[PDB]
């Protein structure tokens, strides 16, 4: 509604691009860095530190420490996904539960009609439609993280008044071998 649209307006539309160097062996980046897709196996690439090895994870290049941020995301009819941020300093290396305290922000999917926030304990959501397109804002001095329904507007989830103090980048996961991708919206 008219108040998604104020903030649209007043958040700065960011550009994410997915960083391959981030991602779980298991997963496919696309080669514009805008989609990511699941694999049978894993690739055969590097334990690098920024990668993830155990949460099917990708991150964004670029971090926020400041300032109010939107993008959006094409989850489409994916039956499986978590997106939203995560503070850089996450455990990236053995499992952690993705949890506010463990410095993820994020909601998702599962089992094709299942859509959680993934606070501790986890939040079932009542969603009146399945969204499509999902917005992401980030309101880092005030500590804000919104979803909403890119199409129509309507409200997801708000993690409200979060002290943030490390630099914060986009997060996604996907679990499932299925035909959708998530892409992000260009800026
Ligand atoms: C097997 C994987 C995620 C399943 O996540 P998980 O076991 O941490 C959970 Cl079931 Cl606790 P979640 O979906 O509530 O976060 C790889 O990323």
């Amino acid at each position: 509604g008219a108040y998604n649209e104020w903030k649209k307006a007043l958040f700065k539309p960011a550009d994410v691009i997915l960083d391959p160097k981030t991602a779980n062996p298991i997963l496919l980046v696309s080669e514009d860095q805008r989609s990511v897709q699941r694999a049978k196996e894993p690739q055969d690439l590097p334990d690098n530190p920024e990668r993830f090895n155990w949460h099917y994870c990708v991150l964004g290049c670029e971090s926020f420490i400041s300032g109010r941020h939107y993008w959006e995301v094409e989850v489409g009819d994916r039956k499986e996904w978590h997106i939203g941020v995560c503070s850089k300093n996450v455990q990236r290396k053995g499992w952690v539960k993705m949890t506010p305290e463990n410095g993820f922000w994020t909601m998702g999917l599962t089992d094709g009609n299942k859509y959680r926030t993934l606070t501790e304990p986890r939040t079932n959501l009542k969603l009146p439609k399945p969204p499509k397109k999902v917005g992401v804002f980030l309101d880092y001095e005030t500590g804000d993280i919104s979803f909403y329904n890119a199409v129509d507007g309507s409200h997801i989830h708000t993690f409200l008044d979060v002290s943030f103090s490390e630099a914060l980048y986009p997060v996604f996961r996907i679990l499932t071998l299925e035909p959708t991708a998530l892409t992000i919206c260009p800026a």
